[PDB]
């Protein structure tokens, strides 16, 4: 814990906790590709369990980075292509709005206005089919970006189909396990319950509720230690010994689409570094992050650019997190908190810390 890391992290996170009234938080800074951890406050207020380096947090949409990388890995394995029609892997989707909608579109929220959430009315596999069959695009495919669980959710489920494994099984065996993320979970097991923080929403203890495509779109829980390892694995995919995985991490950080200052990868979003912090800070606020935006195609996709700020925010009703790293600088940060507080606040903190270490 170099005193300068200590200094920036404390001067930055202390007023962040106080002003946002965050009950518990873990922060990892990756500096020169080595992790340094910081924990505050409570995993469980009622039971006075402190946040530790073992506490599980719900990642929310940061789960989409795992999804984009398990997708990338299926690509590298030869099992899927992003140029393939959604219908190759779901022939029952016969409604003709599906014509022209490829897995790149599902992955990058460019299919033509798939909604943000799957309706809670959808619980069975037949219900989900019905949902996608009935859906009417607002736009032609690859013209507009609209952030959507129902979009990258479906990417995740179709992408694992030719493996013959369930999504969770594919995730575990091709991603969590080779990267040694042994306390990262889609479903948290009884033995691990004791590490599972409560989320806090209006002062009530909550956990994520089950939902269609939850695992694929918002369903990973993880510790600050594995999340640091996750950052390290995406900072330096070339130290990854597993070829399809190292290659899927590259593919998740290719640039497929640009809107304004940002580039859409698989799960990840990227901006050229040096970035203007106003750009990433303001861009992180939801009604601009969740807004319908026109995209320009990157034809062909730019391979992972090292001088990028690569990041993803994610929330559940009781959790807020953020991951950001700069490959060229070997620098990254993870921020896990068991309160959902505004995204700008998160990115603002992350940028002040990484800027000063930059
Ligand atoms: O605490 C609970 O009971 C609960 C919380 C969130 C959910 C849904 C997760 C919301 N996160 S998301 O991926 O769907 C999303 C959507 C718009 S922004 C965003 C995010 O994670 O930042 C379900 C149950």
């Amino acid at each position: 814990a170099p005193q300068q890391i200590n200094d920036i992290v404390h001067r930055t996170i202390t007023p962040l906790i106080e002003q946002q009234k965050i009950p518990g938080m873990a922060v990892a800074v990756i500096y020169q590709g080595k992790p340094y951890y910081f924990t505050w406050g409570y995993a469980d207020i009622a039971k006075k369990q402190p946040v530790t380096q073992q506490t599980l947090f719900e990642l929310g949409s940061v789960s989409k980075t795992f999804t984009g990388v398990l997708g990338g890995d299926a690509i590298a394995r030869g099992e899927i292509k992003l140029s393939d029609p959604t219908t190759k892997y779901w022939p029952e989707l016969t409604a003709k709005q599906w014509n022209g909608i490829t897995l790149l579109h599902l992955a990058t929220y460019t299919a033509g206005g798939l909604p943000l959430q799957v309706p809670d009315e959808v619980k069975s596999s037949s219900d989900l089919l019905r949902f996608y069959q009935n859906w009417q695009p607002a736009w032609a495919p690859g013209t507009q970006r609209l952030y959507a669980n129902s979009s990258i959710g479906l990417f995740g489920a179709l992408a694992v189909k030719p493996s013959g494994l369930s999504f969770e099984q594919a995730m575990q065996t091709r991603v969590f396990q080779p990267l040694k993320l042994n306390h990262t979970w889609i479903n948290v097991p009884p033995a691990e319950e004791k590490n599972y923080a409560w989320g806090y929403r209006e002062g009530k203890a909550v956990h994520v509720s089950p939902g269609a495509l939850d695992a694929e779109a918002y369903g990973v829980k993880s510790t600050i230690e594995d999340m640091a390892r996750w950052v390290q694995s995406n900072l330096k995919p070339l130290d990854i010994n597993e070829k399809t995985l190292q290659q899927g991490i590259q593919l998740a950080q290719s640039r497929y689409w640009q809107t304004g200052d940002m580039y859409q990868g698989l799960g990840w979003e990227m901006l050229d570094w040096p970035v203007n912090p106003d750009s990433i800070i303001n861009g992180s606020d939801n009604k601009i992050a969740l807004a319908a935006r026109p995209v320009k195609a990157i034809t062909p996709p730019t391979p992972a650019v090292r001088a990028s700020w690569v990041h993803k925010t994610g929330a559940t009703g009781g959790f807020g997190s953020y991951v950001a790293f700069i490959p060229e600088k070997e620098l990254g940060i993870v921020m896990l908190a068991n309160k959902n507080y505004p995204n700008p606040a998160r990115v603002d903190a992350a940028w002040q810390i990484l800027n000063a270490l930059q």
